[PDB]
């Protein structure tokens, strides 16, 4: 006895900062006698929200449970994942799955930089930002006498005689050959495109022949 | 040999840069002698004066006495010691006087690697050099301007802190790096002569 079903939620990608309560919704139809149950996943680990029509223990604290979804009271940075509704019909004539994900959002921090006091005209000269705890993670820029970093030190700028490499994701700035040129009160800030961007401290570099 | 003598007022002479300097060597119980001059440091020698004249890279500045030799201007080149060296004609006696000279020059400003961070626990090498002073450097490390403490340890207030100094490698050393040490790093270079030159004071933050 498969009946035809459905399986979807309204919002496909949900998106809300930390702590804030939050429904994540999933509407089934199709199905006579349901068993609704919520699965978690992000990277390696997976772990159950609802099995059988009931939240687990890991959950009933925060986590309510309805026919339309599964509504929370607060969530954490942990909470980043997706999410994944899971109706069958007892028995197991019919079944369906609405995937929802789930950004939890987190302004970032300052960023720690580790720009050396100097370094000799010539050799590489590895620099760097970073940030962790801001979710989506931190897009970083450079600055240098706080005039931001192209992303491309040749072409046209001002920047067509500095050597160097950036990385919008992973903050390594890095010189090759260093030039006499590059010495500069460096910095940098750090967005995701959420809250207000962190700047790291200025470090001044002073290349030394 | 007959009974000869050759001394010098000035054992170790001292003048800085650019201004003129003699040396003296003065010398009895000698009838026809010759007298020369030779320079040494490290291993480089060359003659200064040879056969009662002064040599071709000299004659510009350097000029000559039955007393000694007069200069007109120096450099941290000249930074030598000076060996005199009187012998009788046909060679019957002989003596000579080494005088040391030492060439100021004041020291210039360090250059200084602190890095921005370093990881709380892990050796933590920062530095601090200058390289014109004659003589060479003591450096003397600040850490928000309050000098360091050749001895972390023994009851100063950085005890917490476990630090090695060398004032004259400038070479600073972390080992274990503690939250502690958080500090805006800086080092003068004094050699005794002129004015002392402060590096650029560095922050430095003891990370994760």
């Amino acid at each position: 006895a498969m009946g035809s079903v459905t399986v979807h939620s309204s919002e496909p990608e949900v998106r809300i900062p930390e702590n804030n309560p939050v429904k994540l919704s999933c509407a089934y139809s199709g199905f006579s006698s349901p068993r609704v149950e919520w699965k978690f996943d992000q990277g390696d680990t997976t772990r159950l929200v609802c099995y059988n029509n009931k939240i687990t223990a890991s959950y009933e604290d925060r986590v309510t449970f309805l026919p339309t979804g599964i509504t929370f009271k607060s969530v954490t940075r942990e909470d980043t994942g997706t999410y994944t509704c899971m109706v069958s019909e007892e028995g197991g004539n019919s079944y369906g799955e609405v995937k929802v994900k789930l950004i939890v959002l987190v302004p970032p921090s300052k960023p720690t930089v580790n720009i050396p006091s100097s370094a000799t005209i010539g050799n590489r000269a590895v620099l760097t930002c970073s940030e962790q705890d801001g979710s989506p993670p931190s897009e970083y820029t450079w600055f240098k006498d706080g005039i931001v970093m192209p992303t491309n030190p040749k072409s046209t700028r001002a920047f067509s005689n500095s050597s160097y490499v950036l990385n919008p994701t992973t903050g390594e700035l890095v010189f090759d050959p260093l030039s006499a040129s590059d010495t500069g009160e460096y910095s940098c800030e750090a967005r995701n495109g959420y809250g207000t961007p962190m700047t790291s401290n200025a470090v001044r570099m002073e290349a030394v022949e």
